């Protein structure tokens, strides 16, 4: 009677922390379920998208001292499925002199129904807040660039302008790119 | 020794049943988010429908849930960030005389591009669904007020029509502001 | 031991709650899919994936598709896919349908429902697409106001050969895909 009851609180204490597992994985799956939910919000369909970068110059210390990657964002609801690839401290030739910004076609559910290479050109902006000089740089894709044909990968590799900014100018009291430790990036591609 | 077990055991089972509650507050938030992301508006246009009117209305005639909040809606997908909220058996001047209906400026994640103040015009409707009159109001937002400077909190204080429409008449014969105890609302802000 | 026994009700009370989060996940989840399937003007495009077998468990019952909407406060609408067919048509032809659904604004909507539909199975190859289309008419009860869930589904019987679906000669079905676009007009 005695060894059984103990078996019996072992096993209870086993339930317990196979219990304290599977609520867990039901945590994180939760989890990006509500990040799917996060990318359904910050997505647009008309192929403007709009890129708020918050604190900014942690963030650019830590550049010095990697890479993001946008939210994802259409060209049309049944288009093409971008997001943008951003080094704040810079990347190929300009690896440490500027902002380094760059278009990443990703797979859509749709692939197959659209022109391949992407052809389209792009138009990104850094926004200025408090006049209206914004910087601005433009592309039309480098053709057929592994790029730029449809993904057997779920992104292919950045293309853009790797000098879209450069660093120096990015606080002259001449603009407002950075207000309140914030940045605005809005990306333009056309339909 | 097996005191002490039983009782790790008795403040693990107590941990884990208020864990298993937050993951249940989680999802069912996680579920409203989801659908207040359904009904957002990126137009500046918002309908709001209320179903259980009757009931909603006796409600807020107790001490009980005085006012309702709509869904956020936006004028744009990066413009501002509104919601409405709805006193069924009134507010302020309007206290239970009057269904009172204002628009709630909410604190937007685009906020610092915007012009402050907020100024399109306010358009409200109680919409009337079987061919009849719909009893509207409207009005532009004053500069003056905190209710449209640039939002520092999660909202500013809401700002609309105390006297929006009358209680009487909201279950009218003669109209269909109501049906199946159901009742339509529509916000129409100008944009530029 | 008493209170052994009152943990084992509390563990098991646990553990079957937990599983009831599972089956909430699961809704929650495919509630979001059904969302960014979603479309509000009113073209919507449908991507079966796995074909042939779904056509081999068709000959062993449809698929509807997600919703999509006219407008945003518009006619909530689906599609229903017989991919072994209906009627004139079973077990020869993709039958396709449109299925006006019972939409949380239809008491503000005019009724009949009175729009063009156009069906299309999509090559996704350059050119042809296999095109129908009908205007609803005034009396049929696919396109009054929903009493009920769903009306009855109306549309294309025969809307394709269940032959030429696989003919190496277009690609309506590639890597085991077919892609059906609806355009409903404004």
């Amino acid at each position: 009677q005695s060894q059984l009851d103990r078996e019996r609180i072992l096993s209870l204490e086993q339930r317990v922390v196979e219990l304290q597992q599977t609520l867990a994985q039901k945590d994180q799956a939760l989890g990006k379920l509500e990040q799917s939910l996060r990318l359904m919000e910050e997505a647009s369909f008309d192929g403007t998208f709009l890129w708020k970068i918050t604190n900014v110059t942690r963030r650019c210390h830590e550049s010095a001292c990697v890479s993001l990657f946008s939210p994802a964002f259409y060209t049309a609801k049944y288009g093409y499925k971008l997001c943008l690839r951003l080094y704040l401290n810079g990347d190929g030739t300009g690896k440490r002199t500027h902002l380094s910004l760059f278009i990443v076609i990703m797979r859509g559910e749709y692939d197959a129904l659209l022109p391949w290479p992407f052809r389209n050109k792009v138009t990104f902006m850094l926004l200025d807040q408090n006049n209206r000089e914004h910087a601005i740089d433009a592309f039309r894709p480098d053709l057929s660039s592994a790029s730029f044909q449809r993904p057997q990968s779920e992104t292919n590799v950045a293309s853009g302008c790797p000098l879209f900014f450069p660093l120096s100018k990015l606080q002259s009291p001449k603009h407002a790119y950075v207000k309140d430790d914030t940045m605005f990036l809005k990306c333009i591609v056309e339909t």
